[PDB]
C-alpha cells in the first residue's frame, strides 16, 4: 500500500432478509428502496475518493411466501442489481435440496461463502472460503463462516453427508492460511451465527463474540454477521440495547480489537461502516445503521393514528420495481383467494409457540392427525413461523405459518414407546425452536417424568399400538427429537404440511377457535 496514505473504504451490510424482496404493507424495506439507498452511497463515497464492499450475513432463503414459492428467484436477482460483493451462507439456504442452492448460487453473480462446510465423504469444502477484492490497491478478503447448529436445527436428511465444522475454529486456520499464502491487507468474515452479549450463547452454538475472543487480537478487522437478528448497537460493555430505536445512534460491539456488526433482519437497514486504512492500522471512523424507510407510530388526539417515516423517504427504484414485479405477481390470485374463516385469532407468535401450548399448534397438528388417523401429534414450535388473524384465511396465510415445505409423517408405536418418546419430548425447554406443541396429550411432568400421562384422555397401555404425526423434520431426529424414522412402523406420507393445513381449514371452515384452544392438558412443574 502506498505508503503514510489514508484509504476510505466503507463497508455496508445486511443480513437475514428471509425473502422480503418486496416492500410491506406499510411500505417499509424492500429491494427497490434499498438499491436506491445503496446507489447513493456509492456516489458519495466514489466522490470522496474511497471505495465499497457490501456484505450480506445471509439466510436470504425463507420467510415470505412469494419468495418460498419462487426458491428466492426474485431475492438474489435483487441483490445483484444492488451489488452485494459476497455473502455469507446462513443454515436457511439449506432449507431446499442442494441443487435449488447451487441453483441459487448459479442466480448470484456474487459468491456465496463458507470455510466451514465440508463434505463428509470426501473431506472436501462445499463452497468458497474466502473471496479477494481488490479496492484501489489494497487487497481485501472476506471469509464466509456458517452457524454450526445448521445441522442441529435444519431438516436431518440434508446433511446425512454434509458437516458443519466449529466456525471459530475453522476461521483460525483460515485467516492463518491467508496471511501466509495470500497477505491480504484487510481481513473481514461475513458471518451467520449469532450475536449474544458477552459471549452468552447458552445453548446456542457459538457465535461471533466467542469467535473474536478466541482469534488473534484485532485479526478481521469487522465480523459482519446475522443469524441472531439484532441490530448490534451496544447500551453498554457487553450489552446490546433492547429495543433499539431506528435512526439513533449504533455503537457496534468490539471484541479483542475485533468489531463485530448486525443489521436485524428483512432489509429493515443498511449497516455503514466507514472506515480509513493507514499504513496496516484500519481505524473504524463511523458506524451507523441506516432505516429503509421503516416507520413509527403516531397517534392524534382525533383517535386517529398513523404510520411516520424515521427519515426521509428513499425512492423505490424503478429498474428493481421491474425486475420484481413479475415474481411479487406471479399466482396472486390464488394465493389470496379464500380456504376459510376463523372466529377468533390462531396464535403463532414466537414469544407463544416456544414457550406454551397454542392454539396454532393445536389446529396443525389436528390437520396432521385428520390426514395421518392418527391418535396424538407433536411438532416443534420452531416450525410455526406466523399467526392467522380472526377473520378470512387465504392459502398465503398459511404459507407464512408454515414455510419449510416439511411433509407429514406418521409412526405407529407401542404404549412403552409412546412413553418414553413423549417423555424426552417433555424435556426440550422453553424459549427454544424445540418446544414441543402437543394434540391429544396429556400430563404433569416432574423431575424429568411423565404423570398421568393420557392419549385422548384415556392412560397409555404399554402393549397397545398408538399413531402419532408429526412432520419429518421431527421424526427424523430435528431439533433433537428422538428418532422414529430408524423404527418399524414409520411411513413418510410425502403431503406437504401447508397443502395438508390448506385442506383441513377448508374443510373444518368455519373454525371454531374454542375448539382448538389449550386447557392445560399438559403441564410442567
Ligand atoms: N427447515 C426447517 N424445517 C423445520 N423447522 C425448521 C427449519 N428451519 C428452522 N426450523 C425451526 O426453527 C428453529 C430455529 O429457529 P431460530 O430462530 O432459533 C434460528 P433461525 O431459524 O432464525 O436461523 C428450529 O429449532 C426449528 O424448530
Ligand atoms: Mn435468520
Ligand atoms: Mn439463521
Amino acid at each position: 500500500y502506498e505508503q503514510d496514505k489514508t484509504y476510505k473504504i466503507t463497508v455496508l451490510h445486511t443480513n437475514d432478509h428471509h425473502g422480503h424482496f418486496w416492500r410491506n404493507e406499510y411500505g417499509e424495506y424492500g429491494l427497490a428502496a434499498q438499491k436506491t439507498l445503496v446507489d447513493g452511497i456509492r456516489k458519495e463515497v466514489a466522490a470522496e475518493g474511497g471505495s465499497v464492499l457490501l456484505l450480506s450475513g445471509g439466510d436470504i432463503n425463507t420467510g415470505v411466501p412469494e419468495s418460498d414459492l419462487q426458491d428466492a428467484e426474485p431475492d438474489f436477482r435483487g441483490m445483484n442489481l444492488v451489488g452485494y460483493d459476497a455473502m455469507a451462507i446462513g443454515n436457511h439456504e439449506f432449507d431446499n435440496p442442494l441443487t435449488v442452492l447451487r441453483q441459487q448460487e448459479k442466480w448470484a453473480k456474487f459468491p456465496l461463502l463458507s470455510a466451514n462446510i465440508y463434505q463428509k465423504s470426501t473431506g472436501e469444502r462445499l463452497f468458497k472460503p474466502w473471496a479477494l477484492f481488490k479496492r484501489q490497491d489494497l487487497k481485501i478478503a472476506v471469509i464466509g463462516l456458517t452457524t454450526d447448529d445448521t445441522a442441529k436445527i435444519g431438516n436431518p436428511e440434508y446433511f446425512t453427508d454434509i458437516e458443519f465444522r466449529k466456525p471459530a475454529d475453522e476461521a483460525k486456520l483460515v485467516i492463518q492460511e491467508l496471511q501466509q499464502t495470500e497477505k491480504p491487507d484487510i481481513i473481514i468474515a461475513a458471518t451467520h451465527m449469532g450475536h449474544y452479549d458477552n459471549g452468552e450463547h447458552g445453548s446456542n452454538a457459538p457465535g461471533d463474540v466467542e469467535m473474536a475472543r478466541a482469534l488473534p487480537a484485532g485479526s478481521l478487522a469487522m465480523i459482519v454477521g446475522g443469524h441472531s437478528q439484532d441490530p448490534v448497537c451496544m447500551a453498554a460493555e457487553n450489552k446490546k440495547q433492547v429495543d433499539y430505536v431506528p435512526g439513533t445512534p449504533c455503537k457496534p460491539d468490539q471484541q479483542n480489537g475485533i468489531w463485530i456488526v448486525q443489521a436485524h433482519e428483512w432489509g429493515k437497514y443498511v449497516g455503514r461502516a466507514d472506515f480509513e486504512f493507514r499504513n496496516g492500522e484500519m481505524k473504524m471512523v463511523n458506524y451507523q445503521l441506516i432505516p429503509v424507510n421503516l416507520k413509527k407510530k403516531v397517534t392524534w388526539e382525533d383517535g386517529k393514528s398513523e404510520r411516520v417515516l424515521y427519515t426521509p423517504e428513499i425512492a423505490e427504484n424503478q429498474q428493481m420495481i421491474s425486475l420484481l414485479s413479475p415474481f411479487q405477481n406471479k399466482g396472486k390470485a390464488q394465493l389470496e383467494v379464500k380456504i376459510g374463516e376463523t372466529n377468533g385469532r390462531l396464535e403463532g407468535d414466537r414469544d407463544k409457540v416456544r414457550f406454551v401450548q397454542t392454539n396454532m399448534g393445536r389446529l396443525i397438528l389436528a390437520a396432521q392427525m385428520d390426514r395421518t388417523g392418527a391418535d396424538f401429534a407433536v411438532m416443534s414450535g420452531g416450525g410455526i413461523r406466523d399467526s392467522i388473524e380472526a377473520g378470512d384465511i387465504s392459502y398465503k396465510n398459511v404459507l407464512k405459518v408454515q414455510p419449510f415445505g416439511n411433509v407429514v409423517v406418521y409412526a405407529d408405536m407401542t404404549g412403552k414407546e409412546v412413553i418414553d418418546y413423549l417423555t424426552a419430548v417433555a424435556q426440550m425447554k422453553p424459549d427454544s425452536g424445540a418446544y414441543p406443541q402437543f394434540a391429544n396429550v396429556s400430563f404433569v411432568a416432574k423431575d424429568g417424568k411423565l404423570n398421568d400421562l393420557k392419549i385422548k384422555g384415556e392412560p397409555v397401555d404399554p402393549a397397545k399400538t398408538y399413531r402419532m404425526a408429526t412432520l419429518n423434520f421431527n421424526a427424523t431426529g430435528g431439533d433433537g427429537y428422538p428418532r422414529l424414522d430408524n423404527k418399524p412402523g414409520y411411513v413418510n406420507t410425502g403431503f406437504i404440511d401447508a397443502e395438508v393445513l390448506k385442506a383441513y381449514i377448508q374443510k373444518s371452515s368455519p373454525l371454531d377457535v374454542s375448539v382448538y384452544e389449550p386447557k392445560g392438558e399438559v403441564s410442567w412443574q
